[PDB]
């Protein structure tokens, strides 16, 4: 169901190697919804390269006009399983201290900041 219950730890580093081969400048994101959540829709896809120079705070802009959210539904975006500290941060710098050891940066969302 999940994209680690989908593809072997194998294979999601021999992905992570390749996005590294093709795509030098973009951090590999996984991007689910929240097992629990019933107001936002799923997305298109699970896997995303991030250009590694938007900050947090604009990846979470391009996620709500990817799900085409209106100004006043809530979404909420954990990161590496837990609330950003800061979304003014470079997705490079959170992607060196967040990263799994396959190498994706795993993401969340949900209505609720009660997950
Ligand atoms: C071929 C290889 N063997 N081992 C053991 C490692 C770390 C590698 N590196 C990559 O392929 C990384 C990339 N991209
Ligand atoms: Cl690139």
């Amino acid at each position: 169901k999940t994209f680690k219950q989908r593809r072997t730890f194998e294979q999601r580093v021999e992905d992570v190697r390749l996005i590294r081969e093709q795509h030098p400048t973009k951090i590999p994101v996984i991007i689910e919804r929240y097992k629990g959540e019933k107001q936002l829709p799923v997305l298109d896809k699970t896997k995303f390269l991030v250009p590694d120079h938007v900050n947090m705070s604009e990846l979470i802009k391009i996620i709500r006009r990817r799900l085409q959210l209106n100004a006043n539904q809530a979404f909420f975006l954990l990161v590496n399983g837990h609330s950003m500290v800061s979304v003014s941060t470079p997705i490079s710098e959170v992607y060196e201290s967040e990263k799994d050891e396959d190498g994706f940066l795993y993401m969340v969302y949900a209505s609720q900041e009660t997950f």
